[PDB]
């Protein structure tokens, strides 16, 4: 099984939970951080700690060296300005991934690479153009694939009750952070999304 992972984008909203939860769910956790002031104190704690970038391949090898798989949480911090970090940073990683023979990674993506393409809100486009280019850079990476397209993250709780779709559709528009990171650890215990594109959602309501 799974023990070890890395995890990029750590710090990030849906990062945070996915590695407390990781932690508290026994995994040995690696991250790369830019700043580490960023992760919490309270609450549970990785086991290893990379200062870096993931736009520097030495940085994202030595995260990736002696993992048994990746969870990729990256994103601009609600910076909509055209962007390459997300999928050059994924070139990194499966790189690194090839070289260090770890052979799945789960990865978020949005929705909006499910829904009609040309429904993408114009201020989102460009954020979602290189979306495209991570996917892209995953899926033709021929290492075992879990695209996670997620719609709207909110700030409800965990519940661990969300319904998977594989075309999205659902039985909402909107998955918590916590029970996004909840499925992006589910991925690690079952083959059965491997290749796919996956849709989580939830009625918390
Ligand atoms: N907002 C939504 O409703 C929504 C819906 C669907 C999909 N998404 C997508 O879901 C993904 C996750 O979103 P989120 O809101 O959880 O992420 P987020 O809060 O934007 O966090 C982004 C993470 O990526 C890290 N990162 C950015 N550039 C980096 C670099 N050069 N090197 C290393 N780490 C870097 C950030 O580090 P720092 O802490 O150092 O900044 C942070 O940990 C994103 O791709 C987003 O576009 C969002
Ligand atoms: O996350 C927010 O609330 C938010 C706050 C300020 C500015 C933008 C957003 C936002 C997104 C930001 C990024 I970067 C991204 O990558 C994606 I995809 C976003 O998808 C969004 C979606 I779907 C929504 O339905 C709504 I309402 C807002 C967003």
């Amino acid at each position: 099984a799974v023990k070890k992972i890395a995890i990029f984008g750590a710090t990030g909203q849906t990062g945070l939970t996915t590695l407390a939860q990781a932690v508290q769910a026994g995994y040995e956790v690696t991250v790369l951080v830019r700043d580490s002031s960023r992760l919490p104190s309270e609450g549970p704690r990785p086991a290893h700690v990379v200062v870096g970038d993931v736009l520097q391949a030495a940085d994202v090898d030595k995260t990736v060296a002696g993992q048994d798989a990746v969870i990729v949480l990256l994103g601009t911090r609600n910076d909509l300005s055209p962007t390459t970090v997300m999928s050059e940073g994924a070139r990194n990683i499966v790189a690194a991934m090839k070289a260090h023979g770890v052979d799945k990674v789960v990865a978020c993506t949005s929705a909006f690479l499910l829904w009609d393409p040309t429904k993408v809100p114009p201020r989102l486009q460009a954020v979602t153009d290189d979306h495209i280019r991570m996917h892209k850079v995953l899926r033709e990476s021929g290492l075992k694939y879990v695209a996670v397209m997620p719609p709207h993250i909110g700030d409800q709780p965990l519940t661990g009750a969300y319904t998977v779709t594989l075309d999205g559709r659902g039985p909402s528009r909107v998955i918590s952070k916590h029970d996004l990171g909840h499925f992006m650890l589910r991925c690690l215990t079952t083959d059965e999304y491997d290749g796919h594109s996956t849709y989580p959602s939830h009625q918390y309501q």
